[PDB]
């Protein structure tokens, strides 16, 4: 109700990782991704650390591996669900070439204009197209519009998690045949791992359910080949069948 | 030469994991892997899991992971470096196009032919050209043989861990640009992270030494982009850029 808000120390997991130490943690970003992290990423990143929703930025070393995926796949389309402050979108706009474009979808903007400063000065605002909605409504209009040649090659889904089912089903759609879809967070801090999780705020909570059904779901779903991969908080890959 | 034992159970760390918990790891292979692993990689893995070796089998969610990106990058042409009895290379055989084709090198043939029969009854094995013999010398043969119109799309690295900084001068030449090399244990059970670890068998501290080296070589050399990702024993997939 009213008061001071919904704040992060609420959350039972900030402080949670998936990987054994903090300090190979710490090594990987040191030894792998700081070196390779674009300047305005570095700036990007230290703005939103100090932000009080810091604990949704997606991980330096995960960056790297979706702008590693980009390339490799030649991918020159794009959509993101969940831009926050926009350090996976920064990533996506300056692994693209300079023809890509970014369709780049979330509910608060002001989130996004903390990043904005530094996309205009990696030169890569004119690859952005942000639209201020919920997600979905957006995803139901794209499936009336939008043609076989303008399917997306790549998604990043990081928008709110208990929708991503919800998402999964137009972006199957939306992606062309052989494209990306990428699930942020599909291990969501170690918890999918138990039938049972004390403790947990009940936000927390709900993202474990969800994730332990979606995990299944995409498991069990022909139209795409799947990887789960641990890295960050654990992502899924997933390649359009048909 | 005469010395001390080096068999896998003189290894002190064969059953660390990078992971924090044994549950997570078991529930990614539970959820995401076993439902997706095709019947003949779980047969392989199922003896190679029996084997004398076996801490050097590829983990089955690393195993999807390499199908991913070979299947996103439309890799046709592969080279792996370190076959042991085939989980990877049957992996990338069954992701390749019908026409696809791997390089397959390893000392010991012995162990290939442990998974040969799961690799022939899969159907790829006519994908497959497997050359019994230490790497670096055919890696430099090839150098002086191979034109620019047959460079790999896709180089898998995951035999002998301290030479991998040798395989690396020849590989940047022998994948084409925008192709991927794949680095295997790059995170060497997460004693990378510290400048001194006790209670390793010398071979084990080796490795510990030359990934250290090497992990800070591959993050400042300019012929590459680079992403070092936390699945399996760690990997680093680098990106030729020129
Ligand atoms: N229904 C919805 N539709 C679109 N965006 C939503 C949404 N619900 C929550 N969001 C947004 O999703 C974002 C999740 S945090 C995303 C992190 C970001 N991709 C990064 O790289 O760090 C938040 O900015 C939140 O405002
Ligand atoms: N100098 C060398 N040249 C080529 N192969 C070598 C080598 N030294 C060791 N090897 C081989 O490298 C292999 C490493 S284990 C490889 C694991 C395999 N790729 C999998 O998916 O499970 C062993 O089979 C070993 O015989
Ligand atoms: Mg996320
Ligand atoms: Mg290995």
């Amino acid at each position: 109700g009213p008061g001071m808000g919904a704040s992060q120390d609420d959350y039972a997991l900030i402080h949670k990782n998936i990987l054994h130490s903090e300090d190979l943690l710490k090594y990987i970003l040191e030894t792998s991704v700081y070196p390779r992290e674009h300047e305005q990423l570095k700036g990007l990143r230290e703005v939103t650390e100090k932000h009080e929703w810091s604990m949704a930025l997606v991980a330096a070393d995960e960056g790297l591996f979706l702008s590693m995926l980009l390339k490799l796949m030649n991918a020159k389309r794009t959509i993101e669900i969940g831009v926050y402050t926009g350090y996976s979108l920064l990533t996506t706009a300056l692994a693209l070439p300079e023809d890509g474009k970014i369709t780049a979808i979330d509910v608060n903007k002001s989130y996004f204009e903390i990043g904005l400063p530094f996309i205009q000065k990696a030169g890569v605002e004119h690859k952005i197209n942000f639209i201020e909605s919920e997600a979905l409504p957006v995803l139901d209009q794209m499936l009336q519009e939008m043609k076989e040649e303008d399917l997306y090659d790549f998604a990043f889904v990081d928008a709110d998690k208990p929708n991503y089912a919800n998402y999964h089903e137009r972006l199957v759609k939306l992606v062309r045949v052989g494209g990306a879809i990428v699930y942020d967070n599909t291990l969501w801090y170690g918890t999918v791992a138990f039938p049972e999780y004390p403790g947990l705020h009940p936000e927390e909570e709900e993202c474990r359910v969800s994730f332990r059904n979606l995990n299944k779901l995409l498991a069990a779903d022909p139209r795409v080949e799947i990887s789960q991969v641990s890295i960050g908080d654990g992502l899924t890959i997933c390649r359009r069948l048909y």
